[PDB]
RNA sequence: AUUAAGACAUUCGUGAGUGAUUUAUUUCCAUGAAGUGGCGU
């Protein structure tokens, strides 16, 4: 199981639309590699990770040109989960 | 010409007087103006 963010960005750079920054979306858990390329031969796991801590609808993506932007809208599918409230709670006392 | 003849059960007379469709009853019960951040390790 990988990111939606890298699960978005690699479909942008399949056509010609260069996003700002200097290094590739991350793979694997530690060390400064960097993959703007194929996962593997084998393939990869892909789903909204970012779902079960707080559901979120719009992704804006900062293409190279302030002069215009890039949007990933989310929606259910189906029409059955619209929200997720983040399923953490902060608590500040004294 | 005969125990006959003669005689409107009729006159007068308000179905009227008194009297609230009123009394009692919560438009109320349940319900978060809330959810999420995104972008260049």
């Amino acid at each position: 199981y990988r990111w939606e963010k890298r699960k978005m960005k690699q479909l942008i750079k399949a056509r010609g639309y260069e996003l700002k920054g200097d290094h590739s979306p991350i793979s694997g858990i530690r060390e400064n590699d960097n993959s703007w390329n194929d996962p593997n031969p084998n393939g990869y796991n892909y789903a909204y990770i970012r779902a079960i801590l707080g559901l979120a609808e719009q992704y804006e993506f900062q293409l190279e040109t302030p002069y215009q932007k890039a949007i990933v809208k989310i929606k259910s599918a189906n029409n059955c989960i619209s929200r997720y409230k983040s399923p953490l709670l902060f608590k500040i006392i004294n």
